[PDB]
DNA sequence: ATATATATATATATATATATATATATATATATATATATATATATATATATATATATATAT
DNA sequence: ATATATATATATATATATATATATATATATATATATATATATATATATATATATATATAT
């Protein structure tokens, strides 16, 4: 759609005014706010009970009274936390549900921004090229439905693997150097740690396909079809394909627990390797350690 | 490192004042500049000869003269391009070498930002949770050096592949619907187009 | 028996002087955003007293 | 067993005190645009030096 060339400037002019991230980054206090917020959620992404959040944010505010150039309050950091953690809720950076705060997508993106300024993990690498190589191999073999081509690909692949098995039974096995282990660990972190990035936008999409429904059930002050057509159908009445239909199939991957257990055990083994602690700092080795649990329990 | 809890605010206070991307996003003109630059480099990223860049930027500026909200004038589009395409160079968003301009990293990141505000491709997809599965498998089989484990895992993998081949020869073909082909194509694009970012 | 070394004339390259347009740097004025402060009202929580409903006991 | 006394708790009214929300004013700070001034680059005409090419004169 080449009318995008004109629509794009309007899109950006609107975004720079509304989207919470791009409003946050332009204020004269974005660094302080982002440093505080990252620290809050830095150690758990399941959401924070409100009282513990108040405690942690109040302690952090005291930790950054070194920036009392902004008159950071020295009297009662708990009251200042009560104020800041609500200012950030009315600004839609954080949202509190079921008694626990969370970080909306509009803060996920913003934090993805600043922490990629200085020292973002390397993407152009050996591991990324190998992974896209293999994925391009796999996707192509799955589209063209010709069975002869499929069986030929399986035959060539199994014969190629036979070479590796024969050479592995012998003593010509080779393993990664230290730096290559570091690189693959960094890569498989930079893939896995992205799965978590869309939940808080799937929820935003569902909480938006509902208003666009009750704003029509109430505009149809005279009509019935747009209600019975839905209710008589047992299908999800709030179905929202553009994200709902993607996320759902991902559940039909998570609940194949047999593979998830293998993933969890493999992650258990990798993080014990000597080179792991050099590739990833402490926090990264925590988040990547708890992936399966903090995916299922999200 | 625990001292990160304090060093982080200093790091950010420095970044918000120096990094070209953040300064650019903070200004009152960021949307127009970002749209212009994206349009420039969008069609073909190989470096842009300077004269063609002037041509394209001058043509684009014409399609925004009606935006009086930022005092866009009409006297001479080519001179305006000649002015601001270097105003950007002195701001380190673009750098000209060997006669061609380029987009420094401090603009790669910024464009990765605004374009990912609203309609970014999904990362929480079945394809990604198959790719990380297989990659974890490969990394595990490659790190632990015990040859017995290697031969055992190769044997199990080759036997699984043999089962797949036996079922495929029997005509038990299974292929992606469109619903899944779209997602896999989107994923393999969102991986491939990241190689160039560095 | 051959070109070679020279003068003559031509053509081009290089420097000087001046006119004109554009870029860079500095300084002032304006608009925007933030922060505080003021002022008001609302909302919330706690203390005391009163009135109602419920729970348990003794007699019927 | 049903209805009658005697505690116990619950619910409402009234009042005090604190914190939050809202609205507005004003101050201050910050970013951007405009105005002014001076330096740099390009073009034209003229003069001067160097090189190139051609014409006769030469001990090879």
């Amino acid at each position: 759609m080449e009318e995008n060339t004109r629509q794009r400037t309007e899109n950006y002019i609107s975004a720079k005014n509304q989207h919470p991230a791009w409003i946050l980054l332009a204020t004269r206090r974005a660094p302080l706010v982002l440093s505080c917020l990252k620290t809050l959620f830095e150690k758990s992404h399941d959401g924070i009970p409100l009282e513990e959040a108040i405690q942690s944010l109040s302690s952090i505010l005291i930790e950054h009274v070194s920036q009392e150039q902004y008159d950071i309050n020295q009297d009662n950091p708990f009251l200042q936390a009560s104020r800041e953690l609500r200012e950030w809720i009315k600004r839609r950076l954080i949202v509190e549900r079921d008694g626990r705060i969370f970080a909306t997508d509009a803060l996920e993106v913003a934090i993805t921004f600043v922490e990629s300024l200085d020292n973002r993990f390397m993407t152009s690498t050996a591991s990324r090229l190998s992974t896209v190589q293999r994925e391009i191999e796999n996707l192509e073999t799955r589209l063209n439905p010709n069975p002869a081509n499929r069986v030929a690909t399986l035959r060539r692949r199994i014969s190629e693997l036979e070479r590796e098995l024969q050479e592995a039974e012998a003593g010509h096995i080779e393993v990664l150097e230290t730096h290559q282990a570091v690189e693959h660990i960094r890569d498989v972190y930079n893939l896995a740690s992205s799965l978590r990035a869309d939940f808080r936008r799937v929820e935003d999409s569902w909480r938006e396909a509902d208003r666009a429904l009750r704003q029509s059930i109430i505009g149809e002050q005279y009509h019935r079809g747009d209600i019975v057509e839905r209710l008589l159908n047992d299908q999800d009445a709030l179905l929202n394909t553009p994200e709902g239909r993607v996320f759902d199939s991902f559940q039909q991957q998570l609940r194949q627990s047999s593979e998830l257990k293998a993933m969890s055990e493999r992650l258990r083994v990798i993080l014990s390797h000597p080179s792991a602690s050099d590739a990833l700092n402490r926090l990264q080795r925590h988040d990547l350690r708890w992936l399966v649990k903090r995916l299922v329990d999200e």
